[PDB]
């Protein structure tokens, strides 16, 4: 007879401003736009309907200890609601389960006109259940013998339409010319104009030729993204039997579950998985609704991506400067300190899991390198697609320029200094001198 | 023909004279241009989702850009209509479709907001998909249930229930009259409810309640898991317990895992109920994201048997006319364009099976007339709180919800039915004042 | 040149009575019967030779942060030595690994005539890696 | 499977003790640093090197990294000395299945030998490990970690 049937406000049981968060709680920071109810009521509905509650009181609440399992709105600062989830609510080693609760139904509630997950404190006891990356930053530098500089790559263009053999010709030239890696476009999978076995095989021969001829480690991120986890595994294994040490995977369009099988297999096969964030801007971009990219970054690192696209800031795709710095630290550091200037609402322990490479890509050229190095430092990939194959003299010469630009700035000299000795780079500097994009801090 | 440097996207990708072909995949994008005219912004979307980049590359001469490129062929206000040649797509892969159509273009500085409103998937591509294994008709056959909606309900509280308690509720609600019960979307395997315990106990309840009612009964075991391999494992266990159905969070797990799960379930002669957890992260705001109608087309092609479609009148957002278009997408062979229902294109489904629409969330007996008006017979109505929130328990709640649906489905009113059924009279009284906003 | 070759007492680096145990540390309670050395030295040898140390200083200690990974005798009450092990020292989900370190070689040391592991605090972050029944 | 005589045959080393050494510090070394020590000590004259008994797979040294780098060092040092060289990769793990997995990887790297904590893992797992190693033509070096818990006092 503790059972009082009927509807009550969610805040009765889910608003607990006196609650003291525990080290084992999963904490969430939600930006809320209430619709037709209090800010407190809005927060309490998000907490209730992502933990234990529903719209009306159920007799079955007496079959368990709700006060133990329920999520708790413990703080509200402005339109930011801080909510704590007991550890027992989550399946171990499953971002998918985290998703199902934290972002499963609460973003479609009528009582909230907009909702945005800004950050999440994944407790260390749940972090330790995840594998994290197989290879990560340091070991990739060991595998390839590349130190004290950013690594440079580039998407083959045009995005679609190139035959497998024409693809390998572009790969050979830009690798020979100075790129460390080349990659499939995120939407190159297996299509009538380029079936995936043909592309994989020709690309890996171009890779091997370039590496032998230059006496430098080289690679191409074969896209194994496919409509099926099984098919993706089949393409990863083929890439392995070709001798590739790396592939790419559109982890958001394929999904975190698939991504988990793929990282697992890649890891047993001693291969890097480059993670392309295709689709993310569908829900990471608008500031008032969606999932912040930093949260995706945490989930990707734990699940085990070796690389992750994190933006350019200065290129063609939207991205804020300080926001990008916080994502960078999330992927590279062991312990990240709360800093709202970088969009970090919580301290985050990664428990010794390996680091992932930040990847800067999209509409960047030689002139951006000084800024990109100020943003990322050495532990990152800079990718130049149009910035390589757009060179007036072709792909090899664009690679020469980009490699010469990155080596120079990375060592302290200026594009103008490096340009004295490199004509390929003078043409790149001249072609794109007035090609700039909006920069937001 | 190679001229280096940056040229405007519209030079090559704005083609208002272009005649779409039946093989073309067509997209309707709602665009908010940023620093560029609408035409340039629509041309950037078309280029950077097909063949283009920010600067002209010499390698454009190595293929036929005019053949493979997407074409902005019409603009109506803030809506750009873009045609994509069939050859751009991998067969039988929503994943690939997404990779191109929503891959990167939603993050461009040259648009402030972007929404994919609808997509015309050409029949030649449609025919490479399997579509649902079971669908609507065969489920009515398997369960011998005709000429009415099927009634279900989520077990509550969402989390925290022992597997044994779970079975007690499943027993009470299925015995009371529910056709199906289900795990909550976030019930996977957790310290309070490990999946093997819950599945085993839940299927015992199903079978005890079916035998005692002489009626087909089911519970949607949630096989959602952190990996496709583990989900397949949980699916295999449910199959061996005798279950004819499971539940899957197809968007949070992902379309790649969903494809493998649907394929195995179809080999095991099982229904897969698809929960759209996470959808509202990008389907809600009219400003930006992917309209749910596109998600429904993708799910039905990939092979989901059921799909949550909204209630309109319940606790979650959803407009009436929009929900009617989503419903036709799931059940009909050929959908006619109709902008009142948010449908920008005719869609042929090529004889693939239909998916059950699923109305769920914050609904009770009073909502049932509106619900049948929206959905008619071929749908699931799901009462979670509306069943286990009954003053007398889950059995009485199922008794009431079954009688309210049976009654209205026949032609009687709630109060006519209520006079014979006291459990329903208590539901009506309890929730008479519980209403949510209703947008048409 | 932080490398000082030769033998030092284990207590120099493994006796840390000021150390504050953390929730992530694996804690051990050892009952020690010292043989030919101090109680403190006996405890510090158990800590050293079940974490990072050996009988003589190695140049390779400079290739990692010993102060982070080393076990620490943080309390001695009578013949009970309380020792803390950083979480990073253990393989996840492996009692076998716990055994290999905590009870692997230290019970046969000449500097201890008898040794008994009385209890162990397995930190919650390591518990969660196990399935249990 | 192998024993004393055949190991002398496999390694072509006769009429003297074989010389080895444990990598130190016991824990905390990166897999790459580990390989540097294995290289230096085998090149200097050691016949074999070995993981410490408690080096399994840990946040500071995941087993696949360490095994791979360690066997590279073995082969670099063998080729430069024209002498057989080996490192006892520790396949001790929390389950027999996982130990067999690590044994299989060491075999595929070309290693002719592994290490196993036979008492802490247990005699049941040891039986399976010895059987597979004998099918893979490998030496299993047995570390008696934990023995002194019941072998010490008279
Ligand atoms: O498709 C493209 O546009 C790219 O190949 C860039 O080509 P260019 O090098 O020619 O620009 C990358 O996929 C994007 O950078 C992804 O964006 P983000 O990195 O933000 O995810
Ligand atoms: O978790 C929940 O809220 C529910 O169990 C409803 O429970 P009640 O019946 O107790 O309200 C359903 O999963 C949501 O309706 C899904 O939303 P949708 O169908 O809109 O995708
Ligand atoms: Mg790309
Ligand atoms: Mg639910
Ligand atoms: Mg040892």
């Amino acid at each position: 007879d503790a059972y009082k049937a009927g509807v009550r406000a969610y805040a009765v049981d889910y608003y607990v401003p006196d609650y003291i968060p525990q080290d084992t709680d999963l904490l969430c920071a939600f930006r809320i736009q209430p619709r037709g109810v209090d800010m407190i009521e809005a927060a309490a509905a998000v907490a209730a309907e992502s933990s234990t509650g529903t719209w009306t009181e159920v007799w079955s609440n007496q079959l368990t200890d709700i006060d133990f399992y329920k999520a708790k709105v413990y703080a509200i600062t402005g339109d930011i609601a801080y909510i704590a989830y007991p550890l027992d609510l989550f399946e171990e080693n499953s971002v998918v389960n985290i998703m199902s609760s934290i972002v499963g139904n609460v973003f479609g509630f009528k009582a909230v006109g907009a909702l945005r997950l800004e950050d999440m404190r994944i407790p260390l006891a749940l972090v330790k259940t995840f594998p994290g990356p197989r290879v990560g930053i340091y070991d990739e530098r060991v595998w390839s013998n590349k130190w004290d500089r950013p690594l440079i790559g580039g998407t083959v263009k045009p995005k679609l339409g190139l035959s497998p053999k024409a693809y390998s010709t572009i790969i050979y030239e830009c690798l020979s010319g100075g790129l460390d890696t080349s990659k499939d476009d995120e939407n190159m999978n297996s299509q009538p104009f380029s079936r995936w076995r043909d592309r994989f095989m020709y690309a890996q021969e171009a890779v091997d030729r370039a590496a032998a001829e230059t006496n430098e480690f080289k690679g191409h991120w074969h896209n194994v993204t496919a409509g099926s986890t099984e098919e993706s595994l089949r393409r990863l294994e083929y890439a392995y039997e070709l001798g590739s040490r790396m592939v790419m995977f559109d982890f958001l369009t394929a999904g975190f579950a698939a991504s988990a099988d793929i990282f697992k297999r890649a890891g047993e096969l001693d291969m890097i998985v480059h993670c392309h964030r295709a689709m993310h801007a569908v829900f990471t971009r608008q500031a008032n609704h969606g999932i912040a990219m930093r949260v995706v970054a945490k989930w990707l690192r734990l699940t085990g991506g070796d690389h992750l696209h994190t933006g350019t800031v200065v290129g063609k795709l939207e991205g804020s400067w300080n926001d990008t710095l916080g994502i960078i630290d999330i992927l590279r550091e062991r312990y990240v300190k709360a800093n709202l200037e970088h969009g970090l609402y919580f301290d985050q322990d990664f428990g010794g899991l390996k680091a992932s490479w930040p990847v800067a890509s999209g509409g960047i050229h030689v002139h951006h390198v000084p800024d990109l190095l100020k943003i990322y430092g050495n532990d990152a990939f800079f990718l130049f697609g149009g910035g390589t194959h757009g060179h007036p003299d072709g792909s090899r010469a664009g690679a020469i320029a980009n490699r010469a630009a990155v080596e120079a700035v990375s060592a302290g000299q200026t594009l103008q200094q490096a340009a004295r000795s490199c004509p390929e780079l003078r043409k790149s500097l001249e072609l794109w001198a007035d090609v700039k994009f909006e920069v937001v801090q």
